């Protein structure tokens, strides 16, 4: 229960902001089921900053994506609780937007990553990040 | 990657053993697919003692057991990796025979610990372990239910 530290609210989390050591880095997905791309990316995440916040959908928040799976077969808290006992994960937080843009706008990282091949171009929370001289890139799982 | 530094294997660990931090703790498992239950019950093992040690089955070493089906989801690196990856986790290393009974004997753990209500008495690495002056003791773990798990699996195979 000790890596539950890391479960944080968004308002706790903005007004530890200022607090946090730089350079901040974030990173945000639904991780329902953990596997080695994920926690290969998530340390590499945390290898390019001082400090990792990963933002997880809500159950809702994951209801409104046609991409990827529908009904997450894990509750939003034991999706956050995994990612918590991970050693290179600092803080947990939850969004229940259908995107991650406001949290980010709340959390306002140095850095903000994606796993996978994603074109970072085409999201808008990489033209959020850079538009405050952030920087934004696409780290592959394997 | 930073994390792969606790992936390693019998001889090295056994080697290095008498400068880990007392008491060492160990626990076995297959590990498939991870779950809150398993990461709270490493965490819980991790709190008796001062260093945690994960002996993981290989592939064969499920082939050979009767436990769920016949086989894993994920091959034994993967599933290594997993819990390297946990911050309550310290070693984990891989063995091959049915039981993890030599892993013990090598590794010389000062707690042994399993998840669940389980006679610690009929274990042969309980008497071992007790043998040498440590402790065998079950706590509580978690399990999820079946349904979910096949889900779960379902999910992996995807």
């Amino acid at each position: 229960a000790s890596f539950e530290r890391k479960l944080i609210t968004r308002d706790a989390l903005a007004a530890m902001r200022a607090s946090l050591p730089a350079p901040v880095v974030f990173t945000n997905g639904v991780f329902d089921i953990l596997h080695r791309g994920h926690v290969s990316y998530l340390a590499d995440a945390k290898a390019l900053g001082a400090c990792l916040i990963v933002g997880v959908n809500s159950d809702a928040s994951v209801r409104m994506l046609g991409k990827g799976d529908d009904r997450p077969i894990n509750v939003q808290e034991d999706r956050m609780a995994l990612l918590a006992a991970l050693e290179c994960v600092d803080w947990v937080v939850g969004f229940d937007e259908k995107t991650p843009v406001s949290l980010i706008e709340a959390v306002h990282p140095d850095i903000l990553v994606k796993g996978g091949d994603y074109d970072m171009d085409a999201l808008p929370e990489s033209a959020l990040v850079r538009g405050w001289g952030g920087r934004a890139l696409a780290i592959p799982f394997e």
